């Protein structure tokens, strides 16, 4: 697939994207729903981060898999947008939760099904 990282109608490209397409994006892709538990998780993803993109599903993002995102700048934010129902945020981060430090940049944007929230995520 060729859509690019922070395109504008990402959610619609992305929408109901099965798992298959979702591994052929350049850019790591998570669904979550509105608890943060694990819907989709791409192969992208999954290079980036080391996880295996078929276990992580079903897990929660903020208690178990991503300890270091359950921080005001990164779950705060997410759950800030489940509340309200309105999502779209952009800012780096460094994942460092056993695993070298990584440095990337997350862009967090409610997708148009329900109970879903998209986490993408790039290098830097
Ligand atoms: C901090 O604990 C980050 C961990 C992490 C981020 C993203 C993933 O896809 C997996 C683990």
């Amino acid at each position: 697939e060729h859509v690019a990282f922070g395109s504008e109608d990402i959610e619609n490209t992305l929408a109901k994207m099965d798992d298959g397409q979702l591994d052929g994006l350049a850019f790591g892709a998570i669904q979550l729903d509105g608890d943060g538990n694990i819907l989709q998780y791409n192969a992208a993803e999954g290079d980036i981060t080391g996880r295996d993109p078929k276990q992580v599903i079903g897990k929660n993002f903020f208690k178990d898999v991503a300890p270091c995102t359950d921080s005001p700048e990164f779950y705060g934010k997410f759950k800030e947008g489940v509340a309200s129902g309105n999502l779209n945020t952009m800012f780096e981060y460094t994942f460092d939760y056993q695993m070298t430090p990584t440095k990337v940049k997350v862009h967090m944007k409610k997708a148009l099904s329900g109970d879903s929230y998209w986490v993408f995520v790039k290098r830097v």
